[PDB]
This record gives C-alpha cells, sequence and structure tokens, in this order.
RNA sequence: AUGCAUGUCUAAGACAGCAU
C-alpha cells in the first residue's frame, strides 16, 4: 500500500508514550520505506526503515528488514534495533503472522525485559 | 535471572494462539540461552534463543540477540533481532526501543510487509 | 587478527562483503 503515518501508542517503559512516525518516502532504487518522528531536529529524529525483498538470482527466500534508530542529543549516542525475517516461497501468511506476533509478545516477556532494559542475561 | 518457562499468549494472525517455551539451558561456552516448544521431535519444535553481549576491549557496545526458528512439517521460518546500545544508554532508552519495536510489529505497515509480503510505495 | 547499526543460507553456524 501507500506509505502513511504510523502512530505507536502506549509505549515506553511506562507504556504512557506515543510515537508518531511520518512518511519520508519510498526509495525507487531499493524499495526501502523511511519514516521518522514528527516534530524534532532532523538529525535527532527517531527513525524507522522497512524493506521487503523478493526471491531473485540474489536470494532464495523472502527477506523483510526492519530497522529502528533512536538518537540522543549530547555526547550524541544512537540506539539501534535491527530485524531480519526469512520466509520461503511456500510459507503461509499464518506462518509469517505467527512469527511477527510471536516476536511482539516475546518483547514483552520478563526474559526480554531483563536482557534489554536491564542488560541482564538469563542463566 | 534463572532461565525460566516463557508463555506467550494471544498470538497468531487470529490473536488466539499461545506458545509455551520451555528452558533448554544456557550454553556454558557462549552464554546463549535456548528455549523451545514441547514435542516428539527436536527438529519440528518452535525455537527461541537469547543472548546479551557485554562490552570488552574489542567491542565498545552492548548487544542483545534474539533468534526465532519455526519449522513446519519441511521449511523454516526465521526472525533475527539485534539491539545495539552504548554504555551510556539509559534503561528508559532501551525500553523505548523494545516497546517501540513490539508496537511497530502490530502496525498496518508491518502487517502488510510481513503477513502479505507487500512493501509500501 | 578484530569489529560491524551490511547482505546470503541448510542458521548461535557457515559463507559474501565492508571497515580497522
Ligand atoms: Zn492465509
Ligand atoms: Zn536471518
Ligand atoms: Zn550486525
Ligand atoms: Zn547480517
Ligand atoms: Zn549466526
Ligand atoms: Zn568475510
Amino acid at each position: 500500500a501507500k506509505l502513511e503515518t504510523v502512530t505507536l501508542g502506549n509505549i515506553g517503559k511506562d507504556g504512557k508514550q506515543t510515537l508518531v512516525l511520518n512518511p519520508r518516502g519510498v526509495n525507487p532504487t531499493n524499495g526501502v520505506a523511511s519514516l521518522s518522528q514528527a516534530g524534532a531536529v532532523r538529525a535527532l529524529e527517531k527513525r524507522v526503515t522497512v524493506s521487503v525483498s523478493q526471491p531473485s538470482r540474489n536470494r532464495k527466500n523472502y527477506k523483510v528488514q526492519v530497522k529502528i534508530q533512536n538518537p540522543t542529543a549530547g555526547v550524541t549516542r544512537q540506539a539501534y534495533a535491527d530485524v531480519t525475517f526469512s520466509f520461503t516461497q511456500y510459507s503461509t501468511d499464518e506462518e509469517r503472522a505467527f512469527v511477527r506476533t510471536e516476536l511482539a509478545a516475546l518483547l514483552a516477556s520478563p526474559l526480554l525485559i531483563d536482557a534489554i532494559d536491564q542488560l541482564r542475561p538469563a542463566y
């Protein structure tokens, strides 16, 4: 579909934050869609990119790439999260939706809160 | 904390499935925590792995790596997730990326991209 | 040798690439 504004609600450690991501176009060369946070200093905008690659000479499976980049103003630091999905030509949408919704749920588990928010491995 | 059973509910396209992932030990060599579904064959079970890397002399950043592997009775579906944070990152910043990602994965854009393999234009 | 917020696959592994 057409690249539109994404509004992400009840996020943050608290679940009290909203993030409005405005469309910044689809690059015709590589198909990468770009969004970035409304309302901020260009170089400090929280950013998202998404791409979907078909099988080709270069590639046996479908590959979906999701990337987040969040700047903090200074020493300027960046936080990154990068997601790659891999799905064959014979996967079903039930299978792909399972992985998508699995990961979303995983990201709210005590196991992943400790690893990410607290940087604590399980033992 | 001690590697423990993870129960993920209200998942699948329908929002009506639940996955129960059981502890399969932390690797003494590399710190990698394994979990997996119950089942009769180790190769037809849905898997998750988690790892946290500390900064060393060699690398200046923290890194959290999650892998999902879901086989079907035979093709494999994968998700690979890397988080990369500086030593001066705060927990507010890391939790923001975490929960931002989870929400992103429920948006029309990612439903289109992942479920329907349909990019935006 | 190390590193990667690069990619590819039979995926905690292999391989291609970049950087140092
Ligand atoms: Zn279907
Ligand atoms: Zn992968
Ligand atoms: Zn990497
Ligand atoms: Zn890679
Ligand atoms: Zn690997
Ligand atoms: Zn190489």
